[PDB]
């Protein structure tokens, strides 16, 4: 029931992971240093390595949309497609 259990699952998307992270966070919102602590930092730290790199490239305070966008980018991406 800890935040440690909140990790970036394989078949599980980043959305479900975030939900879990915030689920546990709001399950025992507390810490020896919540202020000094950085949820986003925990999610990233408790997030896969690749995602970690993507987050590292992102910025020290990326938006949720940016975080999930980068996570979604993880692995063989696919979106862009059109002709000019």
């Amino acid at each position: 029931t800890s935040i440690l259990d909140i990790r970036q699952g394989p078949k599980e998307p980043f959305r479900d992971y975030v939900d879990r992270f915030y689920k546990t966070l709001r399950a025992e919102q507390a810490s020896q240093e919540v202020k000094n602590a950085a949820t986003e930092t925990l999610l990233v730290q408790n997030a896969n390595p690749d995602c970690k790199t993507i987050l590292k490239a992102l910025g020290p305070g990326a938006t949720l949309e940016e975080m999930m966008t980068a996570c979604q980018g993880v692995g063989g991406p696919g979106h862009k497609a059109r002709v000019l």
